[PDB]
């Protein structure tokens, strides 16, 4: 392994890294070897002087829709849902035709026909969000424009949950969290956690998220630098994973159903072949891209995982800056979690490096 030198190249990569962007604090994971690496730095809390741990909670923005995704996929994997189903069909109220020709697929991959990045600031309960979405109109038609948005996956996690009867909330514990045993994720912190709760900083600023609706399946979701590494692990070789629809749910979260240029959207995760050049992840990462509606060429049937890809998430919130990547056909993989939003392709820069230290 050489495991001095994997101190060497995370630290040289990280501190810099760290300085350059003002991040008070990070935790990262490498895993290598079928194992989880480690490394901490800086502080947590800076006014209290709390240093980073690896129980240190830090809340992952978007990197939630990998949650969203999975779990999705554990209830289609269980019959209780169908990604070719109609929208319409667990949600009737739904009345507009605009509605029509959209599948459950489109919402779980972004490609409705642009629905908005986030949810409007007025949507505060449910009536407000059916006005919303009742109201809301197109742009291209079904299967033709993935458009990155809350909106739309958000919409999905929480309509894939109602025949399981259970909220979303308890059912995200139950059926993904528990049996992975990642007791120590949260999509609301227990009074008793707290203490493990990382600041986040903004403009000089301490910050934390705020609740907004559909939240917890589209940025909502707080972990420790340990349970996200097991996270990784668990979608990296799912083949120990004992629930046989927990296991095939993240077989559909890392299927293909949208080719994007050299980027294939999964529910939840994005893929693309490796090997893959760093700078075209790198330049993919730009919110020039990332943010912008872009035509889409269907995966028809979606091609299960290919373990030759280099799948990954970025996510933010105000405060703070994570983003997660895996090779299962190389079983290598990094988490980087951070208490300060500093640029994506400075994120990706930094994992592509570290990770080809181990090819
Ligand atoms: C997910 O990463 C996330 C990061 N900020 C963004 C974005 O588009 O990158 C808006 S969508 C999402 C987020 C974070 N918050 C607080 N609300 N949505």
């Amino acid at each position: 392994v050489s495991e001095k030198q994997l101190a060497e190249v995370v630290a040289n990569t990280i501190t810099p890294l760290m300085k350059a962007q003002s991040v008070p604090g990070m935790a990262v994971a490498v895993i290598y070897q079928g194992k989880p690496h480690y490394y901490t730095f800086g502080k947590a809390d800076i006014a209290a002087n709390k240093p980073v741990t690896p129980q240190t909670l830090f809340e992952l923005g978007s990197i939630s829709k990998t949650f969203t995704g999975v779990l999705g996929g554990d209830a289609i994997a269980r019959g209780e849902i169908s990604l070719d189903d109609p929208v319409t069909r667990y949600w009737p109220q739904l009345t507009g035709k605009q509605w029509q020709g959209i599948r459950m697929l489109d919402l779980a991959t972004y490609t409705a026909g642009g629905l908005p990045l986030q949810v409007p600031d007025e949507v505060t309960d449910n009536a407000s969000l059916v006005r919303f979405y009742q109201n809301w109109q197109p742009q291209w038609k079904p299967g033709t424009t993935r458009l990155y948005a809350n909106a739309s996956i958000g919409l999905f996690g929480a309509l894939a949950v109602k025949p399981s009867g259970m909220p979303y909330e308890q059912a995200m514990t139950t059926r993904v969290l528990k049996p992975l045993k990642l007791d120590h994720t949260w999509i609301n912190v227990p009074k008793a956690e707290e203490a493990h709760y990382a600041w986040g900083y903004r403009d000089g600023k301490a910050v934390r998220v705020s609740p907004g609706m559909l939240d917890a399946q589209a940025y909502g979701v707080k972990t420790n630098v340990q349970d996200m590494a097991n996270w990784v692990m668990a979608n990296m070789a799912p083949e120990n994973v004992a629930d046989a629809s927990l296991k095939q749910g993240i077989a559909l979260a890392q299927s293909r159903y949208w080719r994007i240029g050299s980027m294939y959207q999964g529910l939840g995760w994005e893929m693309l072949n490796w090997p893959v050049e760093a700078n075209t992840v790198v330049e993919g990462s730009d919110s020039k891209v990332a943010l912008a509606p872009l035509p889409v060429v269907e995966v028809n049937p979606p091609a299960p995982p290919v373990k030759a890809s280099w799948v990954h998430k970025t996510g933010s919130t105000g405060g703070f800056g994570s983003y997660v990547a895996f090779i299962p056909e190389k079983q290598i993989g990094i988490v980087m979690l951070a208490n300060t939003s500093y640029p994506n392709p400075a994120r990706v820069e930094a994992a592509y490096h570290i990770l080809e230290a181990l090819q």
